[PDB]
């Protein structure tokens, strides 16, 4: 098994509602286990900033799924909760399953990036991760709270 760290957003449709049953669906992943689930934050958006607050958190999520088959799942839960492909690059959406981490591994596949690949600046992954797994070490060696106490990212607000 491996422990993998999936971040959750939602901005659209009832982000409560999307998130609950999203953490529904990912227990009934199979050869997987939800291990821990961080508080749910409201946080401002990143990028376009003409769309609502997110609802963030994180999920710890044992498996013994391949990398890709892991994201298989996460799409397919994505798409199943109404999550519709627009061209505005980082435009709002209902369900968004980032795979942070799965394990110490660096995956590099023509569909999966892991550790994602921008992670390290966004507070809105790496507080909730946190709060689930205060003593993280990246596959680098880099610690988490290393990089929470040195570099400035907003406090969350719980949702
Ligand atoms: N670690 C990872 N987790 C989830 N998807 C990943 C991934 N690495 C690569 N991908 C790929 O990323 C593709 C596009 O996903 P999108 O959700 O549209 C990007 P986004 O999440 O809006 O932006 P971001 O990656 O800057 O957070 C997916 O179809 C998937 O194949
Ligand atoms: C450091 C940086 C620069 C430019 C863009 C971004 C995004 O996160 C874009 S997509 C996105 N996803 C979320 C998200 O899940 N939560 C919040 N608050 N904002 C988000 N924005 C991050
Ligand atoms: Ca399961
Ligand atoms: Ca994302
Ligand atoms: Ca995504």
């Amino acid at each position: 098994m491996t422990v993998a760290y999936i971040a959750i957003g939602s901005n659209l449709a009832s982000p409560l509602e999307q998130v609950n049953a999203a953490l529904k669906a990912l227990g009934d992943i199979p050869e997987s286990h939800i291990l821990t689930v961080s508080s749910f934050y409201r946080t401002p958006p990143l990028g376009p900033q003409d769309q609502p607050d997110y609802l963030n958190a994180a999920v710890a999520l044992e498996t013994s799924l391949a990398p890709e088959e892991l994201l298989n799942h996460t799409q397919r839960i994505e798409l199943q909760q109404g999550r519709v492909r627009k061209a505005e690059r980082w435009g709002p959406r209902t369900l968004d399953l980032d795979i942070m981490l799965f394990g110490n591994e660096v995956i590099n596949t023509e569909r999966l990036t892991v550790p994602h690949y921008d992670m390290k600046n966004r507070g809105f992954m790496l507080w909730p991760l946190f709060e689930i797994a205060p003593e993280l070490v990246f596959p680098d060696g880099e610690m988490l709270r290393q990089i929470l106490h040195t570099r400035a990212f907003d406090k969350l607000n719980k949702w």
